[PDB]
């Protein structure tokens, strides 16, 4: 406390432990939607095909396996508009792989014949057998479309690749500081700048929107004290602002100074 040598050394040496942390967590969360997307880029090819010998059924079973891969995605569906209009679905919950009967509504219909690039929604709670599952879709046009391939993210199924084993300083942030992920979950889908009145929180959501990490000090909800916070934005997808999140991890300035 009363020396100014120690206290920049400890500082200097939690905000780079907490940055470092921070993107390991991002790293990692980046390799399960990199498999994600390749798997979705497979089914694209295969849905899509002009002159197919899979019908139905093994469209069915190739969808059940791509669940089967990526626990993370809730349920996928090939969409197809041209003609003989049906929805494909595959769906995982519980341990087991449903096929439930989707009729395709004019809501899906338009926006999907029109689509010619990859689009998500919106976070948003998705009821499902009586129970809100936290996520987004994801629709990637089947390629002048004749359909689509829509999957539901399921945010909820990061919380352990986010939070950790233990509960644990660490939260995955979207669009406008939204909060995707948190261990009170609580204020998951809440905007953080309107629970927070903290208004360093605007360089949190500003290193967001720069897409650069960094570090900044903070007083925590959890907590209820100061903390360094630490910023590490990532692109949740790769194309060549709309695909961006972050992780955020922080720790109490009186843990760090003794």
């Amino acid at each position: 406390g009363i020396d100014p040598f120690t206290e920049s050394v400890l500082q200097s040496q939690a905000t780079e432990l907490l940055q470092k942390k921070a993107q390991l967590v991002s790293f990692k969360i980046q390799g399960i939607m990199k498999r994600i997307f390749m798997g979705a880029n497979t089914l694209e090819k295969f849905l899509s095909d002009e002159n197919s010998a899979i019908n139905d059924t093994l469209k069915r079973r190739m969808l059940s396996e791509f669940l089967l891969a990526n626990p993370h995605v809730l349920l996928v569906s090939a969409i197809y508009t041209n003609n003989n209009e049906r929805v494909i679905t595959a769906m995982s919950m519980d341990s087991k792989i449903a096929y439930p009967n989707t009729t395709l509504n004019e809501n899906m219909t338009n926006q999907i014949r029109s689509l010619k690039s990859i689009t998500h929604s919106d976070p948003y709670y998705k009821e499902v057998n009586g129970d809100k599952i936290y996520g987004m879709d994801i629709t990637l046009p089947l390629m002048n479309a004749i359909g689509a391939l829509n999957f539901f993210l399921n945010i909820d199924a990061f919380y352990t690749d986010v939070v950790g084993k233990k509960k644990s300083n660490t939260f995955l942030m979207g669009k406008d500081g939204r909060l995707l992920i948190n261990p009170n979950r609580e204020i998951q889908d809440k905007i953080l700048s309107a629970i927070n009145p903290d208004r360093r929180v605007a360089k949190a959501v500003e290193y967001y929107n720069q897409n650069e990490a960094g570090t900044l000090s903070y007083h925590s909800l959890s907590g209820n004290t100061e903390t360094f916070l630490a910023i590490q934005p990532f692109d949740f997808f790769e194309e060549k602002n709309h695909w961006r999140w972050a992780i955020g991890k922080y720790v109490n300035k009186s843990l760090v100074f003794k």
